[PDB]
């Protein structure tokens, strides 16, 4: 059978997307050949361009995503793709104050981030959300529901029914987001405080992948930045992949 | 400061909001318009400033944290002030009174049609919630205070976090109350508070994306001594 998004209860909301979770990557270098040869930005390039591939099967997994047109898609992931990413990472360097977990083999500090320019402003930020989180105790369960909201709300600003459609999704994973708050023992008060703590960090989120785009539009090269073409390339083509 | 009541915290908000200007008394240009909306931003900034030395919390901060507050969210706090008075005229922005554009005016200024676009689209959503003049001034407010929060060095003791922290809960606990008074369900309740900040990321968005052709135009981002000036003053 198949659960619509709109009917699915608070634990089948969160199963859903633990299931829906992509595999954590690992960065492509030779462990034998010395790590100054390393690129760097080659390093992160491919580690995006792999996570990105995940990133299509996770979002068709995410209730209420393919109840949308193939056009309002590639809008979400268009808008979403580098938040989307950076709250993933965020999430991974938790655990390692003042470093990025970009992936088990690439764990890279601060002064390694000065190697890139216009860099160091974006790995000051992530860090600094990254011991946000980790003061909050951020849980597996409330990441995956804000990885979610980001991906339906970073785009929903660009056809009633289609939009309310969106708007009843999102008050679905809210939903979900205080079940779990309660659960954990929160008072009312305390639920409302710790939801609206988390989605104030949403907004610094997507100041990062704005200045990320902004780092990304700089570069000489012409294919650094996902077209609407690509993506829509790569959601129709998930079409013709194996279960 | 944080001894106000939900009631008491909304009077001071209400009582802090600056007041509607006027454009230049004096059809529109591609430069005449840009010349307008310049003039208009500078003088609502001299505003901008006494209402956020108004807002509980606000002056109990450092001069050189209140800049920095100020500085990351200026032109958040003229857009989140846009979108509230353009909610009555649907594809339209409401700038002032005797300044009211449509989309195909934003045309004019080269890469202005895009930014113009998304306030119209943040004003009909706005409407579509109803958003209330209360809960208004409480979202201007945690602009205020969450924007340039993750700016601030803190390798001290600078409590100064965990004091703005406290303020924001207090306005959050304040957005609360109005939905219950309002009459809403406890459920109601937490729905509507996650979409009315949903949407303060893409007021932050926005404000990008007005500094990116800011910056495409050496003084046109009011600088640090501007603030500090105005806030001293
Ligand atoms: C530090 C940040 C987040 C991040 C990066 C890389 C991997 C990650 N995993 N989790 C989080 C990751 C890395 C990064 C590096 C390079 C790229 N570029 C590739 C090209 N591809 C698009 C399609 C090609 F047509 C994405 C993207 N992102 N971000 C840097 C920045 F903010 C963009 C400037
Ligand atoms: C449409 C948008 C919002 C807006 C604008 C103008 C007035 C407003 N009132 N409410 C909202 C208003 C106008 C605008 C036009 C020009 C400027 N110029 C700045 C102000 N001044 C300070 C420097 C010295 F302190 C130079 C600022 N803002 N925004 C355009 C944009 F997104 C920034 C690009």
């Amino acid at each position: 059978g198949s659960h619509m998004a709109l009917s699915l209860t608070a634990d089948q909301m969160v199963s859903a997307l633990l299931d829906a979770e992509p595999p954590i990557l690992y960065s492509e270098y030779d462990p034998t050949r010395p790590f100054s040869e390393a690129s760097m930005m080659g390093l992160l390039t491919n580690l995006a361009d792999r996570e990105l591939v995940h990133m299509i099967n996770w979002a068709k997994r995410v209730p209420g995503f393919v109840d949308l047109t193939l056009h309002d898609q590639v809008h979400l992931l268009e808008s979403a793709w580098l938040e989307i990413l950076m709250i993933g990472l965020v999430w991974r360097s938790m655990e390692h104050p003042g470093k990025l977990l970009f992936a088990p083999n690439l764990l890279l500090d601060r002064n390694q981030g000065k190697s890139v320019e216009g860099m160091v402003e974006i790995f000051d930020m992530l860090l600094a959300t990254s011991s946000r989180f980790r003061m909050m105790n951020l849980q597996g369960e409330e990441f995956v529901c804000l990885k979610s909201i980001i991906l339906l709300n970073s785009g929903v600003y660009t056809s009633l029914e289609e939009k309310d459609h969106i708007h009843r999704v999102l008050d679905k994973i809210t939903d979900t987001l205080i079940h779990l708050m309660a659960k954990a023992g929160l008072t009312l008060q305390q639920q409302h405080q710790r939801l609206a703590q988390l989605l104030l960090i949403l907004s610094h989120i997507r100041h990062m992948s704005n200045k990320g785009m902004e780092h990304l539009y700089s570069m000489k090269s012409k294919n650094v930045v996902p077209s609407y073409d690509l993506l829509l390339e790569m959601l129709d083509a998930h079409r013709l992949h194996a279960p």
